């Protein structure tokens, strides 16, 4: 026998486990759509090129790549948001801007090996609208799967703090990137090996204490005292909780000044989903990264915000809050031919029901008619259409509802 | 200077332009999927080779998209579902219940195109025909309801059982059969002199070749019957096939070719495919019966199958040639207007109130006028512009313009 198990590491989709993950995937497109996102799609093979930021990050040191007969260096991608910049960097001046993209991706690292990731990115606009609407969708996206505020936040921070006390520090802006690699890990690692970590990048101590102290800050005002409320992070921060609170979504978001995320290009506002159980990983994560561009080599600046949201934290926060019923197969009408003599008129009853906009099984194979009727059932059939020579004849079907039967005129059946 | 913009080679960019267009195709997959009665499955793109070790000469694993990994195990990118499919239900066993119509829409690979989309669609467990009759309808049904006709496009139908009698007649192997089949779907690509150069080479004396490409060139059911007589089981069962066909309607869209075989080892039975009846494009769909295949794999029982693969880029060339994939530009129902910044919030609560009530909405995101902001409404393809004005909303109202502008109650907007 060959071997059932999918390749380790990845899922195997049958038509069950395919319903639940439909299930999540119409609420991002419905979602995307609401929030007038426009669908895109790239290879998911992309240059390896593509992910060599020398930042230490966990999503490229974790890249599934091979070498290709022929020579090249490729990956399987680890995220979308290369692959976008690529995308606008060869659309260049004939891009309209602002641009709101989103798409589906499956993504790969080499437990778990690939997942399916929602990203939602804005694309030119400087200000902090952009982040509100990102956080906002991620919110509604949640909501509509049947979630509150009482189950899940949104942790809101911004880089710029952070950029302020090391450039104050006489750190090099190059090793900006760097600090907020390290720094993501304080939750996952000993502080002490945080702390080991920014000495080796090159760090003082008393530059890793003031990191230390700004990310404990526990208020923006806490935060305007530190750097001034003419701070541009405490006046982008103030500008967007008052924006989410009047598109209603207040009791959705937060302020934590230890949010930084572990991608090397977020450059102001970063922020991530949790659940207020604390039981799981990150439900999604995203920021501001207007440099990305430029260092791509577009030769002007193009702002960027967005987020990525997993397909695997979402469904597992849904299964512990009992709001992943199984969705059974449905389908509205199944058509039992008598016997094989009425299969043909069976047919035209088929067709003429898919012509109105149903969705309609014939039995396909030789079964009696009780075995027809359970079959019916089983695929969740709405309605069970017996095609008989009696009722035939009289230019009628015989009709039952299983959520005892109804002779119908073939034209009434629509 | 600048990253390659260009794609990995032989993989397409789908930005929203090409999205669009590659999502109303997908859309027609899906929904006629729906109104067959299909339930979607999906598996990972990632498979192990040995699934693919065939030993037929086919084109398909020929062409396959491998390497190998790290850990020294042989993988490939699929080059077609059918085998994940098998191993799925394989791995299922007793536990699934049978029939079964699953589909899926897989991008499957090759190593000038390397990568493609392909609808998968498979009736599992039914022995007779009625499962060919509704694959092929089901294909049928997806071009109409993409607008080809009958004078358009067709599905070619055959019985690869024909064949079989005849190659064992000849005293040839029945191990020989599938290479048979491999070598003779060539004819229409290659020399007539290569081909019975290929089948020497297989072993067959030249009577035998003789007798192949007679019947290949056979043009009617009647003449097979003439052949292998009128109750050989393919006459009997491409008879009940066309029947079928014809009661469900789509009697002009489908006819006999017996130089119809498919390239692939495993079909046993009826195989077809859809072509553009211009003779300009290669094959727009391709499928068939393979009732071994799960055998060959180790299931202890035999499981009846039948299926088709139907690709995402012929199609698309025919629809363009033939006018029916008019640009289809991107639309939301509703851009909302700021008056200027200060009416921002007040903007926010009423994008939230229509997206509340289901409609697709923008809000403007940057600092720009109000024309501007009109402008840029058309651009998306707005059906509405609600502009929120101070004099307006201290009324309670908005005006709205559909693309004179008016004020409309706040309540009123859904
Ligand atoms: N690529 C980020 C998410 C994101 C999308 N856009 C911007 N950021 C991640 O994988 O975490
Ligand atoms: N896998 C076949 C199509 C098919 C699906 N099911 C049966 N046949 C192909 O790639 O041509
Ligand atoms: O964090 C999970 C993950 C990230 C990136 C690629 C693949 C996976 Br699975
Ligand atoms: O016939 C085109 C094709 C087949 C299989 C995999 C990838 C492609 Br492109």
């Amino acid at each position: 026998m060959v071997e059932t198990e999918p390749v380790q590491g990845c899922r195997d989709f049958p038509p069950e486990a395919m319903r639940c993950r439909r299930h999540l995937f119409d609420v991002f497109h419905a979602t995307a759509k609401t929030f007038g996102f426009e669908e895109y799609d790239a290879p998911v093979l992309e240059s390896e090129e593509l992910y060599i930021r020398k930042a230490g990050e966990e999503i490229t040191e974790q890249m599934f790549n091979f070498i290709t007969k022929g020579g090249h260096r490729v990956a399987l991608r680890p995220e979308m948001t290369p692959s976008l910049a690529r995308l606008l960097l060869g659309k260049g001046r004939s891009l309209l801007l602002p641009a709101k993209w989103y798409s589906i991706p499956q993504c790969w690292r080499y437990r778990r090996r690939e997942h399916y990731q929602w990203n939602m990115d804005i694309v030119g606009v400087k200000s902090v609208s952009a982040e509100v609407e990102l956080v906002c969708a991620a919110c509604w996206a949640m909501r509509s799967l049947g979630l509150s505020s009482k189950d899940v936040g949104i942790k809101v921070n911004s880089r710029k703090v952070l950029q302020t006390v090391v450039e104050q520090a006489g750190v090099t802006s190059d090793k900006f990137a760097p600090v907020c690699v390290i720094v993501d890990k304080m939750e996952k690692i000993p502080r002490e090996e945080v702390e080991a970590q920014l000495a080796v990048l090159g760090l003082e101590p008393t530059v890793v204490d003031a990191i230390t102290t700004t990310l404990s800050l526990k208020s923006i005002d806490e935060i305007a005292q530190r750097v001034g409320e003419e701070h541009e992070a405490v006046k982008e921060l103030r500008q967007f909780f008052e924006q989410v609170e009047a598109y209603g979504y207040g009791d959705w978001v937060l302020f934590d000044a230890s949010v930084v995320r572990g991608l090397a290009y977020y450059t102001g506002i970063v922020f991530e989903g949790f659940d207020r159980e604390g039981k799981f990983r990150a439900l999604c994560g995203g920021g501001r990264y207007d440099n990305l561009l430029t260092t791509y080599g577009s030769p002007t600046p193009i702002p960027c915000a967005g987020f990525g949201f997993g397909d695997c934290v979402i469904v597992e926060l849904l299964q512990e809050k009992r709001l992943l019923p199984d969705i059974p197969h449905v389908v509205d009408d199944v058509v039992i031919p008598f016997d094989e003599s009425m299969r043909p008129h069976a047919l035209a009853v088929l067709r003429r029901l898919r012509d109105a906009g149903r969705s309609a099984d014939i039995i396909l194979d030789k079964k009696k008619v009780v075995q027809a009727f359970n079959y019916a059932d089983r695929v969740g059939a709405v309605r069970a259409v017996l095609v008989a020579p009696e009722e035939w004849e009289r230019g009628e079907v015989q009709v039952k509802m299983l959520r005892r039967g109804f002779a119908v005129p073939l034209d009434r059946l629509v």
